[PDB]
């Protein structure tokens, strides 16, 4: 073992990895959602930075995880990044609920990791959690709900206008 | 009696009591309107800002009345401050509706406060309340009366894209 | 329920509106001692500054619960603001001793919602009020417990050189 | 009569040269309260210059009432300024308070003369002294309010400490 682990769970370890990949897959799929709207026949690309933003936050975030791995003595351990669910995302609506989905999903995951650092009782990996995600988390989730809200307003599904718009003026 | 008062009548300091805890009332119910808006199945941030403003203005409007209690050797009273009316808002139009009957509420007190003073001959709290909160009031009135006329315009009760655009160009 | 929630229990949100009606509170019984210390007859300015500081304060603590709720999908529900337990305050020793025990009140109310964060297992809150109350709180408490010890240095209750000093000093 | 002169009664234009000659009464006892405070056995030169200020301000204001009857086409009849009541004030709390009954009996005449004004019906000397006067006594009233209760605190006929300490720190 590393000469720097201490109260380092292997456990916790493992989940760190897991953690990482979840976040690149997240990273991924924004990817997706960034070409889909830059495609000439979508054309949004207000929306299309917007994801494209995202897609290297979640990079961000995992490399995040990668140099805290290697603070605590953990050791990284790489998986294949799945390519997204989808390959057009339909609309900016059903792309934001698949958001929302994705965020939630990542969210239960961290809110998860929390938990298993709390009962290993490692004090150092729930701080770096709290600080640095969770609350990183609600506030996306929140923004992304406020998104999907005023899309329905401007009853989206159906109305090209009102997409317009919400790409001159939300993003 | 204070070694400061002069041409102080007991009821005008009565009556500015009352006016001050109205204050507070329409700072709160403000508040309310504030919290509506930034919901996430609301989301209208502009017009959340708008109310969050306006609570911020009429707290202010009460700590100058109690400023003035003092100056005039009065003696501060509070009493409790009533929850708002409602807990939620409707929409952007029912809330300006509201807040314009509240707005012509809270001007009319300082009318009739105003009509007390006259009748006491008290020059001084006549002049405070017409520098301070007269003008003030129907600049207000005037600015709601306005965006209510806009929000119907919008056609607003059912029409959502028209809600949406409120909020990014009148406020 | 809000699509935005998630791990957030109804209890919590029950506390947390109930905890941002006590900031009210609070914010609303130092809006009282300003009031007091601006009185002709009661004088000490500095004084009356420094509990109108803290009301707006608290002001803003209960705000930021209100946000709070709603970054959460949680909702708002806003009660009556009761009136101070004084309308006089005496004077600063006695006022300051009104504050500790309102800060301690506050205090606890927020250690007890740290608590029930902590069974929930509700990590964000739990950051929540360590980030932005616990510390905040203990630095009050500990300044107005200061200002006790020197206002009995200074003989308070009897000496009033030693109460005007501590106005130009302490403040 | 004045080819300027409207709407400016002859009983208005009396009082205001009475009311005059009052500023100029207390503007000459404040000069007096502030040779008393320069003098060597007595010493207190911040609260001399006080009172130093104070004289020149009533001057002032004595000035602006020559300069308003004229603007009026009313005439100045200057008479007598009566020497001051005293020759010698006794000591700070001792002038505070002779000070605060002669700014009173300036507010009193003020008051008077809105009155007379409004029964007159000249709306436009009821707003000269509502702007350049009334505000202007409630605002040093209440200041020497404050210094007389402060002086009190600091135990003033007797204390000599306290005395310097007001000095230094009041004004
Ligand atoms: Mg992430
Ligand atoms: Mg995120
Ligand atoms: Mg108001
Ligand atoms: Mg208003
Ligand atoms: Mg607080
Ligand atoms: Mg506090
Ligand atoms: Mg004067
Ligand atoms: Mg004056």
């Amino acid at each position: 073992v590393s000469q720097v682990r201490q109260n380092y769970h292997s456990d916790c370890e493992a989940a760190v990895n897991r953690m990482l990949n979840l976040e690149l897959y997240a990273s991924y799929t924004y990817s997706s959602m960034y070409a889909f709207f830059d495609r000439d026949d979508v054309a949004l690309h207000n929306v299309a930075e917007f994801f494209k933003e995202h897609s290297h936050e979640e990079r961000e975030h995992a490399e995040k995880f990668m140099k805290y791995q290697n603070k605590r003595g953990g050791r990284v351990v790489l998986q294949d990044i799945k390519k997204p669910e989808r390959d057009e995302w339909g609309n900016t609506l059903e792309a934001m609920q698949a958001a929302l989905q994705l965020e939630k999903t990542v969210n239960q995951a961290l809110l998860d990791l929390h938990k298993l650092a709390t009962d290993k009782v490692d004090p150092h990996l729930c701080d770096f959690l709290e600080s640095e995600y969770l609350e990183e988390q609600v506030k996306d989730i929140k923004r992304i709900g406020d998104f999907i809200t005023n899309l329905k307003r401007l009853g989206l599904p159906e109305n090209g206008m009102g997409e317009y718009l919400f790409d001159k003026h939300s993003v």
